């Protein structure tokens, strides 16, 4: 169908547009379809940028509008105040602003669909809300309407919600277009998605994006598929990943690096009602917080990520318990059996269920994916499935039987229910994934495990070391292997701060000089040196220039292979704002090589202060230049949790960020 109306290149200079003589006769039946292309890299706080409504004196609320916030949040009201109807859909975090110094084109998509009842919205080719009524307003059909206008809504003769910003295109259709309708319309995105909702992993939320560029050129990124809304653990979560060989310009469909079974693998719309949001699914196993580095030796991939037994998460893990045995300068997993009110016994080596208790070998073994065998037969679980359709949570069994693994709720021997480290490698980066190993306990038999820092490892150019960063109450707990991590120690850096989410990344200023850039609880991101490739730390400095919150948000940072001005350089990813997760910023470091302090030279700002900006990666890409796959919005704000599409992938040159 072709539009009924169709204009373009209208400037919103906080005055309105009417163009109610060219639009409203030709509103006709009860379902419509608004396409808009608009720029608003400037916006006022709250503004329409395209409004219907009763102008007459007694019928202020009686209009349909599409609004947005200066926080990207884009929404609509359709409202008629003798049907006694105020609808108001949003959701936060749908925009973007500015993209390489440039406004942004957005596409806007909505959907007032009568015959099923719903308005379904769309920016820039992902659906941010879709809301079915039992009472349906159409949009031309609210009582009296006399007035169609542009950057503003016309309310008893008054210009509310006046916009700052342009549109580009407007075109309105009289009729509710399909969905592969809409994914015809084309777009004009500065960023791509990597992981989506609908993708292979079926999760519709993703936190904690990873990148890192292997020696063949690969790019490899990997990330948290949360099932169970945006919640960290506890919850489901998985570990994917994804490649790229052409730059970043395509990758592949996503494969699970980490994975449980103890719960499918569901698209679920979680609620974002006050009442239900924090709804959270809580008997599942999950992994959180990966991390990627490659081993020149053996040309491995690995990757590490947080272990989470059913129901547990950082909140409820047991801080004074590893989950493991000292034997010897040996470390055991422990386990409880179904009816014992103690962990009465241990794995040992070929994976041997041993009871403590008598010292004797049962008949039972875990696999080499904590599966549970006996007599070397395959035990199951009942999986658990979730849904709202009572009106809350539940989680119940779905009648389908996977491997017994001692995660899992209904397993028969059960870990300690505390937080454990897992590595995983690939021979083919990043096409396939072995079965998951744990690492040992680093802080003793009364500690649980330390929190791996999420992002990126550090292979060192010159030798085979590889460093992960953890942390844990009171320090960084840095994971040395030069072994491809076969074998692990721990290099121990006290910190200033107790219960900080100490998330650390690190760069090689030069051959054995380790720099850690990490979130405190000060509102700055601090710093911390190595001299000798990781065994040693200097004390902690922190970065002027550069604010965060108090709680802060991770910093993701690499070593540039160019000089920049002449001098070495390090960039960093992080939001810098003292309010929110918003304001996100490249900041590029000049290295002074006399006693490699750093100068950060230049800010680049990713788009708008206003508008979200969370954790991230950043990397070198082969051809130089910097892809960076970032949360692109507050993962911090309760108003912000369980957006989907979120996650998002620029490609930057350096002459951008300088
Ligand atoms: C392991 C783990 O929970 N890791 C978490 C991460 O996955 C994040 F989501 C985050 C966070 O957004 O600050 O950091 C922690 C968590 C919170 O601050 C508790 O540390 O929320």
């Amino acid at each position: 169908i072709s539009p009924i109306f169709q204009g373009g290149s209208y400037q919103l200079n906080n005055k309105s547009i009417d163009i109610s003589s060219l639009l409203l006769d030709k509103l006709s039946g009860e379902s419509q379809t608004v396409v808009m292309k608009f720029k608003a890299d400037k916006p006022n706080s709250l503004q329409a940028l395209f409004g219907l409504s009763n102008s007459k004196a007694g019928f202020k609320n009686n209009y349909f509008s599409i609004f947005m916030r200066d926080s990207g949040e884009i929404g609509v009201e359709i409202r008629d105040a003798q049907k006694g109807i105020n609808y108001l859909f949003s959701r936060p975090a749908s925009l973007w602003g500015k993209h390489k110094g440039q406004a942004v084109e957005n596409t806007l998509v909505f959907v007032s669909d009568s015959k099923d009842k719903t308005y379904t919205m769309y920016v820039n080719g992902i659906e941010v809300f879709s809301e079915t009524v039992d009472t349906f307003l159409p949009i031309s059909n609210i009582n009296g309407i006399d007035k169609a206008t542009l950057g503003a809504v016309n309310r008893e003769g008054k210009e509310h919600y006046l916009a700052k910003g342009s549109i580009d295109e407007i075109s309105l259709f009289n009729k509710a277009i399909s969905d592969q309708e809409v994914s015809t319309i084309p777009l004009s995105n500065p960023f791509q998605l990597i992981f989506q909702s609908g993708d292979s992993t079926q999760a519709n939320y993703f936190r904690i994006p990873t990148l890192y560029t292997l020696s063949s050129g690969r790019v490899l990124s990997s990330i948290d598929a949360r099932y169970g809304g945006t919640h960290d653990s506890k919850s489901k979560i998985n570990i994917a990943t994804s490649y790229s060989d052409d730059n970043g310009k395509t990758w592949s469909e996503p494969i699970f690096a980490m994975k449980f079974n103890d719960y499918e693998e569901q698209l679920v719309y979680w609620p974002r009602d006050n009442k239900l949001k924090n709804s959270q699914i809580s008997g599942s196993a999950s992994f959180i917080d990966s991390s990627i580095v490659e081993d020149k030796k053996s040309g491995k991939t690995i990757l590490l990520a947080d272990v989470m037994p059913a129901g547990i998460g950082n909140n409820n893990a047991n801080k004074a318990d590893s989950g493991f045995k000292e034997i010897n300068g040996h470390y055991y997993l422990k386990l409880k059996k179904n009816g014992d009110n103690d962990f009465r016994y241990t794995v040992r080596e070929n994976g041997v269920v041993y009871n403590e208790t008598t010292n004797k070998p049962t008949n039972y073994t875990i696999n080499d994916k904590y599966e549970v065998l006996e007599g070397g037969k395959s035990l199951t679980v009942e999986q658990y499935s979730v849904d709202f359709d009572s009106g809350s949570l539940r989680e119940r069994h779905n009648g389908k039987q996977v491997p017994m693994n001692v995660f899992y709720k209904d397993s028969l021997f059960k870990v300690t229910p505390t937080n454990y480290i897992a590595m995983t490698t690939s021979q083919n980066r990043g096409e396939s994934w072995e079965q998951f190993k744990l690492l040992p306990p680093f802080l003793g038999e009364k500690h649980n495990g330390t929190y791996l820092c999420p992002g990126q490892g550090l292979a060192l150019k010159s030798s085979n070391r590889l460093i992960f960063a953890t942390y844990t109450s009171g320090e960084l707990t840095y994971l040395i292997s030069d072994d491809s991590g076969q074998t692990w120690k721990k290099s121990s850096a006290s910190i200033p701060f107790k219960n900080a989410t100490a998330e650390a990344q690190m760069v090689e200023l030069r051959d054995g000089v380790i720099r850690t850039f990490f979130r405190t609880t000060t509102g700055k991101i601090a710093y911390m040196t190595s001299r000798d490739s990781g065994e040693t730390w200097s004390k902690v400095s922190y970065i002027d220039g550069i604010q965060q919150t108090s709680y802060g948000t991770q910093v993701s940072a690499i070593k540039y292979s160019q000089l920049i001005d002449g001098k070495e350089a390090v960039i960093l990813s992080t939001p810098n704002s003292r309010s929110g997760r918003k304001g996100g910023q490249l900041v590029v470091g000049l290295v002074n090589k006399e006693d490699d302090s750093i100068d950060w030279k230049y800010h680049y700002g990713i788009d708008l202060p206003s508008y979200g900006y969370a954790y991230s990666a950043i990397t070198e890409l082969p051809n130089h230049h910097i892809g960076v796959l970032f949360e692109k919005y507050d993962s911090w704000s309760r108003n912000e949790l369980h957006l989907s599409n979120v996650v998002q992938y620029i490609d930057l040159e350096i002459n951008d960020l300088t």
